[PDB]
């Protein structure tokens, strides 16, 4: 019996696994149980503490996958296929892992915590693209990552009932992270030096924490990568995730909050499932049924509206966006759009494709949205269309979304680093036209392509360890900074200096796309209003 | 008695002048009178066709401007200087001007009309910038300009009434036109060819005139030099004309209104009296916005020019439309806070936002926002010089260059041959400041030939310049195209390829689009944001 996976954690006595990897092993422990299973009447409520066990839990395998929706879109398809869960669907899924150097390091190391993304309704922490190994052996960190409740059965809230209070996958996190100030040290990790990343869902989980003063307590440092809480799809309100709630029971056969609540809770999981996405007001892109809701508790205010308010002296952000945001979601309901073609739209699909790309708002600002990208000296060319259209998506979800973060962050005190991330992986199995596609920098943030297996470039390599090493130094000290020989600038208000990652060493720029996120950060929002 | 120099009209006889001109000799019969002078009883009325004499009148030099405010923000300087009539103040001012090349033709001539700018406050057809004698002797073309009424004497309007009824400045132009088409053959010119070009407030003319059919029958082609008839400074409502009106008669101690009893109050105040009042009439604080401007009311206009021109046909219409390099600069020593003709003008942020309320007045707190936003550039937000330059084109694009845009755009697409030129060249002679660019109003001096005035001091290249504009404008006039027999080309302008050309020292340069990216916001988004 090996001494060094075996662990003894606040709850009793767990049996780990050691990990190969091409620069030596590493200690893994993988289906830690941290809450009792939500299971029956614990559906939709908030997570409570794992009871201690006797015996000891084996740890040498990923658990089950919070029951989601399965995307079908393109059966087989090794694009859609890698985000898909790759083990068994269960409501008892609230699990997490713990990745650490063999042999144990005998001294407080910095630990990261991986918060998956998959826009609030899909994601697993045992999907390939996660793999920890590669990380912890190369930068001599401790990772962990953990499983929470997505669907209706993380986010479906009836506000101020006790039955569905809502943001309970929020909850589940903030569970896990205590997990980790608790039991941390017992694989050598430092609790003290704890940084949290995440990508999508997973960046605007991060952001909520930060946001969430009992949240805020229990981690140092923070990286959102292609993600924010003020995102237009991150939040909803009380009323609209009200109607969203009773519509899924409706369509469900169900009928009081309480009574609502417990004839959800004796349908089984698959049926909220498969109705998830029928309660959305319009079809669209980019788009989720059930997310955090902002009620006063978790967030006491619009993650925006936090953010003006906040003091972040003493914070360190890293946070970042890939080329091209936009395209991937196109295939999922803009006209004229697919994987199999150049998706060469003509105007009107353009103009059909806003209304699907920026959903509920008023016409006079998807005219607005049409004015500004629009090339008037060519308005009707496919390729160009197609282009404005993913820009469009993108800008308004994801790359508006960070550059004020990052924005208001450094106005307020803390100390931001932001990246645009411009290598399209050889490996890629999307078609060329989607550019570098939301999602495919986590690969190379992983150490992904140090796996033989796979079939990366020598130059892909090197460049995975090049960003391993900023990310880790990163947690380390908070700048990612290598010592000197092309520096990595903090983004600032006014300069708004960013790098960009690809293979040729850094380089600096000027502008998260300036001129239109004035547009969605600035001017929108007042439009809106009036 | 010179029997080229004696013409006889319909009213009666004219005797001319001989001309001398660095080319040759050309004829120029200056001062016709075309209307009774609208004085007394007259004012604000439309003017009366003038009655035949007896004898010869001495058509021997210009007549007085028309009663107009006179500029006097920088006193002696040759830029503002040159725009100030430069003959006497009269409500006696309804005289026109033909100039002929001598001998008289004998072959009926195309026919250039001159319509003079200046706000609809201010102008005449006396000033040495608008000196015919020029393009007559190189292109051998019929000039004529006339002078129209400006001011609360032409533009004064309470709708509805017949004391006041409004636009009878713009019945003066057309009163003159109908006396081309009696007289103009009788100096050798073809009534079936008459070309009418104006600059600004004359641009707007003509292109009202375009859009009033009794109008349109009196000419064939149409010139509009910086200025169009839809942009937002040329006309007003019914509403605010009235308003202006009453407020001005309120000023000069006029009772508040049975109309004829307020006009008969106005007619007794001396003419100088109006003017002094003029400019407190209006709403707020502003560049480029004038008191007493055409009034849109049923009857010249049946509509808004928008409106007009998205509604005609104007198939068989050549028109040829342009701008100037800098159309905003000169305005902006106006009323622009921290801006002037003696300094950089390198404003701040500050000044930007608060340059904006002045050069876009009367829209909501929202379309202002909505301005500031396409007009800053967020990687440099508070730099002056880009804020100066920023400012210039706010102005520019909002009052001029996307307003003919505009007309260029959907006149091409309902049938009309156009053709679009940016002006490029900075005048060697210019006095404003370097900062300003190629200023408005700046084009002019060599659509007129002026260069080859021996007395100005004008470089060969810009007489040479000179030379191929008149080519180019009479080119138009004569066969509505402004093009020579092959060689660089002059494409026309269409919704789609927008191509138009730079006009300056060096040949023709095709480019595409009139601003196209600013002019979307002012010509397509903006009026939605206004309706909510």
């Amino acid at each position: 019996e090996d001494a060094e996976l075996l662990v003894t954690v606040r709850g009793g006595r767990l049996r780990g696994i050691r990990l190969k990897t091409p620069g030596g092993p590493v200690s893994a422990f993988l289906g830690i149980p941290f809450a009792e299973p939500p299971m029956g009447p614990r559906r939709f409520l908030p997570p409570e503490p794992k009871q201690p066990w006797s015996g000891v839990v084996d740890a040498t395998t990923f658990q089950s996958v919070c029951y989601q929706y399965v995307d079908t879109l393109y059966p087989g398809f090794e694009g859609t296929e890698m985000w898909n869960p790759n083990r068994e669907l269960s409501e008892d899924c609230l699990y997490l892992n713990v990745w650490t150097p063999y042999p144990r390091p005998t001294s407080p190391t910095p630990v990261l915590v991986w918060i998956y993304g998959g826009g609030f309704y899909s994601g697993a922490s045992s999907l390939d693209v996660y793999d920890g190994r590669f990380l912890v052996q190369a930068e001599r960190t401790v990772l962990v990552s953990m499983n929470y409740r997505v669907g209706a059965f993380g986010f479906l809230a009836l506000p101020g009932s006790r039955e569905a209070p809502g943001n309970v996958g929020l909850l589940d996190q903030r569970l896990a992270l205590q997990w980790v100030q608790e039991n941390v040290a017992a694989f050598g990790g430092d609790p003290t030096s704890v940084t949290l990343f995440g990508e999508s869902a997973g960046a605007a989980s991060v952001g909520m924490h930060l946001l969430s003063p009992p949240s805020r307590g229990l981690f140092h440092r923070a990286v959102l990568q292609s993600g924010a809480p003020n995102g237009p799809w991150a939040t909803v309100g009380m009323g609209e995730a009200r109607r969203r709630a009773t519509q899924l029971a409706h369509l469900v056969g169900c009928p009081n909050d309480t009574e609502l609540v417990a004839c959800l809770r004796t349908r089984p999981a698959q049926v909220l499932v498969n109705h998830e996405w029928h309660v959305l007001p319009q079809e669209s892109v980019f788009r989720f049924s059930f997310v955090p809701v902002v009620d006063g508790d978790f967030l006491s205010d619009t993650p925006e509206a936090l953010i003006n308010a906040g003091d972040f002296h003493g914070l360190q952000v890293l946070v970042g966006v890939v080329k091209d945001e936009g395209s991937y979601f196109l295939v999922y309901g803009a006209p004229g759009f697919s994987k199999d073609n150049e998706s060469l739209i003509s105007r009107a699909e353009f103009l059909a494709g806003v209304r699907v790309g920026v959903p509920q708002v008023s016409d006079l600002a998807a005219e607005a949205v049409v004015l500004h990208y629009t090339d008037w000296l060519h308005p009707e060319d496919p390729a160009r269309l197609r282009e404005a259209l993913s820009d469009v998506v993108g800008d308004h979800n994801v790359v508006c979304p960070v550059a004020q973060l990052a924005g208001r962050l450094a106005a307020q005190g803390a100390r931001v680093y932001a990246y645009v991330f411009e290598h399209r992986a050889s490996t890629l199995s999307w078609p060329l036209w989607m550019g570098v596609p939301h999602g495919y920098e986590i690969e190379f943030i992983f150490g992904i392509p140090l796996d033989p297996s796979r079939n990366y470039t020598a130059e892909e390599k090197i460049f995975a360890q090049r960003l391993m090493r900023y990310w880790a130094n990163f947690a380390r000290t908070g700048d990612p900074n290598e010592p000197r020989d092309p520096q990595w600038p903090p983004y600032t208000a006014g300069a708004q200096q960013y790098v960009s990652l690809d293979l040729r060493p850094l380089e600096v720029r000027r502008g998260l796309r300036a001129q239109a996120c004035a547009f969605w950060n600035r001017f929108l929002p007042k439009l809106l209003s009036a």
